[PDB]
């Protein structure tokens, strides 16, 4: 479980940053996003337990939790590489207070910056990160339901009990509390994402084909309460 998870973690992804307008940063981040999602897809097909449920539900869980996954991962890199001092999007794209301003996404950057700070305080470990990331993959579901709602519950309770064994009643509360707080930020990041998209017509912010399909899928119908977040507290 832990062994497999650490082995299947994605490889380093570069932003391909070419040196600085607001349009640039966001488009670069969106392209960065499209690139990381490719790694997520590959990651998911080899994820223990997940690769079992029907592809429908598999594509579905990936389309509802993509923001949780990428932002938590950003938080991890920022913690591992800069001790949660800056926002480490990629080796060639590390954000500072200024870059945080250029992208016109300051409070939103400060928001995730705060998550990563909690990584330091809690001294989050790599194996806790890996199991916590899978739980975020299984954190959001369509209000209506998945094809195999029973196969999902089993994998989720499995990974949950997996974090318990990993922790063994101390940081488990802290870790799950953090996962719960991730949803709060993701909501903010998502709505900002939907605005930039429904206005990119003028903002000149480009969106990779991957994002376009996910957003135009999540935003359209699942804007309302069609996405039920699973909380631990
Ligand atoms: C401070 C943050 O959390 S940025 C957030 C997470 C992330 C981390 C990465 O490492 C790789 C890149 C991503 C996936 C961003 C890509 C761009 C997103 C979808 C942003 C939130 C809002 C935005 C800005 C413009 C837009 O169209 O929507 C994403």
């Amino acid at each position: 479980p832990v062994m497999v998870l650490e082995n299947i973690e994605p490889e380093i992804v570069y932003a391909g940053y070419d040196s600085d307008t607001a349009e640039n940063l966001l488009s670069t981040l969106n392209r960065l996003a499209g690139k990381q999602m490719i790694q997520v897809v590959k990651w998911a097909k080899v994820l223990p337990g997940f690769k079992n449920l029907p592809l429908e539900d598999q594509i579905t869980l990936i389309q509802y939790s993509w923001m949780c996954l990428l932002s938590f991962a950003l938080s991890w890199r920022s913690y591992k590489h800069t001790n949660s001092q800056f926002l480490y999007f990629a080796p060639d794209l590390v954000f500072n207070e200024e870059k945080m301003h250029q992208s016109a996404m300051y409070e939103l950057c400060q928001g995730m910056h705060q998550i990563s700070l909690q990584f330091v305080r809690l001294q989050l470990t790599f194996e806790e990160y890996t199991i916590m990331k899978v739980l975020l993959l299984l954190s959001t579901i369509p209000k209506d339901g998945l094809k195999s709602q029973a196969a999902f519950e089993e994998m989720r309770t499995n990974y949950i009990k997996e974090l318990r064994k990993m922790v063994t009643w101390q940081r488990f509360y802290q870790l799950t509390k953090l996962l719960d707080s991730m949803h709060d930020l993701v909501s903010d990041l998502l709505e900002f994402c939907f605005y930039t998209f429904r206005e990119s017509h003028a903002l000149k912010v480009e969106f990779p084909a991957m994002l376009v399909e996910i957003i135009s899928d999540q935003l359209p119908k699942v804007e309302s309460g069609n996405a039920k977040p699973l909380y631990f507290h």
